[PDB]
């Protein structure tokens, strides 16, 4: 059907081999966009052309590197054509208190999780602005709005990641651009499935409905935003939590 | 597809004879549900049979009057089965500055546009805590959020509405129940048309997207809520509004 | 000294028997306010009239109803002169899941939390923008903010007076009457001291602070608020939950 | 008096040559802190010392390097004791429209803006937590969370200190250490007054108050969390903008 079309929309999914990232990636293809998924390592970028087979490709992107990220939407545009739907999904953690936490676990965090996506938005963003036509979306946390001991680094970046988006928001809305957050909480992740039993517990206690979010959970709130239906929706965060956090 | 898709759910859509509701009550009949569409009148209720078809059904609800939501609720229960989907869309202004308002013009945003809620979705949870399954949307406004001078009753109820849904959301997320707002913009409907020249001007003015949403799009996003997808979104206010307000 | 300096402010408060109340109209006194503090009863008035001696008075006050308001507000009119500073203080709870939830204790929570401030709000404001002077400060709760399961009539309430605060801030701004709320946490009281120990601890193990509140540290920041050096801060709710939720 | 009364408290104030930095350390002595005002010059430092005079002294502090930093605070914690009351005032802009803004311009303000906060944070609350007491309040802006055209990466940094703020409020709290933000709107500053009439006019259209706020009124409301009676509010954000922006 016509709702929630994306034929003929190119998306570049970042850091898309697994869990949420690979639920994206299938299913905006699913719903019929042409889907570029990356991965750091070549190897990644196979197994993600893999599992799109026709519906797109992998790329080795290096996020923070700008060389790579030129390199990358040039071989996208040569083929697809210019990006009309950026998901921002990679990002790392590097936890530890405050008192534990080390300069450099601060600054890989800000480089990976929030410069980032400056550096990425920006080399998209004039294409979509000549065409009136474009989605920027951030796959955040529930952290950046919660907060979480043990996570000021992760926090920091999230909610770092909300302010640019607003700011963004406001500077491309006019010309038919739009800049989300999709805010997951607790999802079942290999992340996830790392934790002893007690942690899992402990998870679950601070969720009302009781379980852990699906991947698929995440990718269909990204799916939504992407569409040409939420053209109306810019600068908002997208709390996909279970209601572990109401705003 | 089997991608947001309402067949097999019954839906009850208050307000549905035009504009937003009568778009949400379409939407939500062509992704497959059973819509019960209501009106004040009789004639109302007539209308909206006639667009719905064979998919649903127009009846005469008053939002106040406790014995009209029993006597609706029975007829559904007993030709469709119990209400899966309760969309909240009924709701009325009376604008004043508060030196202004009257006394009435307070009581009535109170019952129409809070109370109403608290009435209806009682009405309805039961039912939907039995089967373990069940959505609660509320079509509240971006006034609610951002405050409004000369609308302080109608942002009083809407902002409390949003109370409701979050404490609503705690009972319920472990049943299966998820509870949300939708909160529209300035959206184009016969008030918005009502407008002269310069108020109408006023009002993009206030609006990054540089237009007034279509109705069509706060039914999208009642749609995405209303889905099987939306399992773990809960407690949630969706803003759509152009970037009017950003959170 | 000249900082935080009510002299020459007459101040109501409402439910200032006991509790936070009675913080608040001590505090208020302290500073230099004249205070008018209220209850229910004749007897809680003559308690307030005991505690406050020449710094103010007690009066009987029924905020759900009309006639008593003007008498009020008439009695301190001749005697003081016109209310500078109203802290919204009085509210009641009637705790039950939905399911259990009467039309009366959903009533009288919209009568007494939410409809007493619209109405004594709009009683004092004409006089405090003839004077291009006021403070309104309503004393609300983190359950209007978080939600809570058993609350949702006493969330609505409270979350319905946050739209009022930011519809009516934006009416009176530019007549230097500033509206806002302060949202207590889990305040020591006569409730949280009628709990059993299970439940105290349960109360605790949601506040990263470790303890409850004073009412005093919710007094302070109505104080803070009500003076002159708050002049620029105006529909804003200030949390003092002891990091219970973070906005 | 003992209200709002900050004798036996250490504060250190980045940024204090002018402006909102100096205003705070100058509303912190005269509430009887001993106050150390940084500067990123020695000129600076000694314009600072002169206005505190006996209530304390300005110090060179280069909040980008971990050499200084620690010169400061053993400086500082060798003649007047441990910091009990941190406020990161120190910040810059660097403003464009995305597709305009230099890596160095994003880089800058991260570093400034963020980072730095991060280190001073840090590096103060080992000695607030043995002691169980502190205060770390971040001046911030309304930008991070209303959003900016042509100021994301301002609005990026000044977000994620909220984030942060948040985030290290849970793992202090249970050791009598608050962390909030105080988050200014349209302030009289030196950059005020470089605007144009144009420019002026159309900042004060978006302030419901209708000015520009006093350096002053952003002091006192620091000064108000730094206090003894503000220690039940952690992990908040207080808005203080005359209305541009209500959460």
């Amino acid at each position: 059907s016509q709702f929630m079309n994306l034929e003929g929309k190119v998306a570049l999914v970042t850091g898309a081999s697994r869990g949420i990232g690979k639920a994206i990636a299938e299913l905006l293809a699913e719903r019929g966009a042409k889907v570029i998924g990356t991965a750091t390592s070549e190897s990644g970028a196979q197994a993600i052309s893999d599992y799109l087979g026709d519906n797109g490709k992998g790329m080795a992107l290096n996020v923070t590197n700008p060389e790579s990220i030129e390199a990358v939407l040039k071989a996208i545009t040569d083929e697809f054509g210019g990006v009309d739907i950026l998901v921002n999904n990679a990002g790392i953690t590097r936890d530890n208190l405050l008192m534990r936490m080390k300069e450099e676990e601060w600054s890989d965090i800000m480089e990976t999780n929030l410069t980032s996506i400056f550096r990425l938005s920006k080399a998209v963003l004039r294409g979509m602005m000549k065409k009136r036509q474009g989605r920027i979306i951030n796959v955040g946390s529930v952290v950046g709005t919660m907060g979480n001991a043990g996570q000021a680094n992760y926090a920091a970046a999230k909610a770092g990641v909300i302010g640019f988006t607003k700011s963004m928001a406001r500077e491309v809305a006019s010309r038919g651009v739009t800049v989300n957050t999709v805010a997951p909480g607790a999802i079942e992740t290999d992340m996830t499935k790392a934790l002893n039993d007690e942690q899992r517990t402990a998870t679950l206690a601070q969720v009302p409905a009781g379980r852990l979010g699906d991947p698929r959970e995440i990718a269909s709130a990204v799916a939504f935003l992407a569409s040409p239906e939420a053209a109306y929706i810019t600068g908002e965060t997208l709390h996909v939590n279970g209601g572990m956090y109401m705003i």
